[PDB]
């Protein structure tokens, strides 16, 4: 049996903590705030600033089989840099590939540099897109119809179309394209729902491509919009997911901390079909389900396992309104339907 130490006890350490349960390894969380979102579903959890008490994280490195660092506190990332040689185990991650992921400037800069299409920057037409140029989760980012328009904001070309998903595990010399999904936004560009999609012959040739290019030792995932003048790369970002590796898990088979975990020891190879969908509703008011993006998931005081059958999950964030976490599979889009219903009809 192995364990996994994850530095960060909120979305991504959710995901990580999840995959790492179903690939049958024990969880040690490691977070600076005692009341961290995932601090219960984690088998143990130790509250200290790793910035602050180095030690701690490498005496923990000598009883663990590798740590994942998933967070997104810069400060930390860059700490952790500093140190990594003197872990006694292997740090999942590739520091390279997340100074470039991180900056959507740089990215985009890396994009032209190797020819993938990417959205045009300062169009001269109404509606703009403009976002942040080192957040996540939607943060920042929105739509303005007027050119009546802040520091060092990227402003884009609006893109209509699919948002799509796609993830790269790289042993520096292989990289393992994944799986497909689709991203479902709400009226604030987050993401309420994932669901998979089918094998796209050139997203996946640059997804490896911006992979290769690194090389990537760790996993990426390559954010594409399907718009209306072909295929155009948004972002990427070099860090451990959230929402869709469990989607990718279910419809595909593969378990991405497994191979996260197998690039950084006997490495990768290059290359299921079930459907899933995965979505966040918020109990509100009168018990009316409302449906929520991971901003409004990442509020939250407690997160775990509320439900289980054939076909069904359900995870409950306690709050100042519950949110539910569920992931519903079967063969097809007609049986993951009807567990849906199912899973509906419990709450
Ligand atoms: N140096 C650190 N040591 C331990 N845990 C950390 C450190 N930096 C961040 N974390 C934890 O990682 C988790 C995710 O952090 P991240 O900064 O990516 O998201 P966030 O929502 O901005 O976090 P916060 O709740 O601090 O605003 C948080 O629970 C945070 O407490
Ligand atoms: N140029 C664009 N045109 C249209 N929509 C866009 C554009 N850029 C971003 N979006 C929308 O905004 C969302 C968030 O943008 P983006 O993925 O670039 O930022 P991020 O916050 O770093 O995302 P992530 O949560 O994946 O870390 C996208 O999923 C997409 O719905
Ligand atoms: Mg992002
Ligand atoms: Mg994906
Ligand atoms: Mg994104
Ligand atoms: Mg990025």
């Amino acid at each position: 049996m192995k364990t996994i130490c994850l530095v960060g006890g909120k979305l991504q350490g959710f995901e990580a903590a999840y995959l790492s349960k179903k690939a049958g390894m024990k969880v040690v969380l490691v977070d600076k705030n005692p009341q961290a979102l995932i601090r219960n579903y984690a088998d143990e959890f130790y509250c200290f600033d790793v910035i602050k008490e180095p030690e701690k994280l490498l005496e923990l490195s000598k009883r663990v089989d590798a740590v994942l660092p998933v967070n997104e506190n810069l400060a930390c990332i860059e700490f952790l840099n500093s140190i990594k040689e003197k872990f006694s185990c292997p740090v999942l991650f590739d520091f390279e590939a997340y100074r470039i992921s991180r900056d959507k400037k740089k990215s985009k800069d890396y994009f032209k540099s190797i020819g993938v299409p990417t959205p045009q920057d300062r169009p001269s037409k109404p509606p703009y897109f403009v976002k942040p140029p080192c957040e996540s989760s939607s943060v920042g980012a929105r739509i303005i119809y007027d050119d009546k328009d802040e520091p060092d904001t990227l402003v884009e070309e609006y893109v209509e179309g699919e948002v799509v998903s796609l993830e790269v595990v790289g042993d520096g010399s292989h990289f393992a394209v994944v799986k497909e999904t689709l991203v479902h936004i709400d009226e604030t560009y987050d993401c309420h729902m994932v669901t998979p999609l089918p094998a796209n012959p050139l997203f996946r040739q640059i997804s490896h491509d911006l992979a290769a290019n690194l090389p990537l030792k760790g996993i990426m995932d390559v954010e594409a919009i399907f718009g209306p003048k072909g295929l155009r790369v948004i972002e990427i970002d070099a860090r451990f997911p959230s929402q869709t590796p469990t989607v990718v898990y279910y419809s595909s088979g593969i378990n991405l901390i497994e191979l996260l975990f197998r690039a950084f020891t006997d490495g990768v190879e290059e290359i299921e079909n079930k459907y899933c969908i995965y979505e966040h509703l918020m109990f509100g008011e009168n018990g009316v389900l409302i449906p929520v993006g991971e901003q409004v998931l990442s509020m939250g005081s407690d997160y775990g396992k509320f439900y289980e059958e054939p076909g069904i999950e359900i995870f409950l964030c306690k709050g100042e309104y519950p949110v539910f976490t569920m992931v519903f599979w079967g063969k097809d889009r007609e049986e993951t339907g009807a567990k849906r219903c199912k899973g509906l009809s419990v709450l």
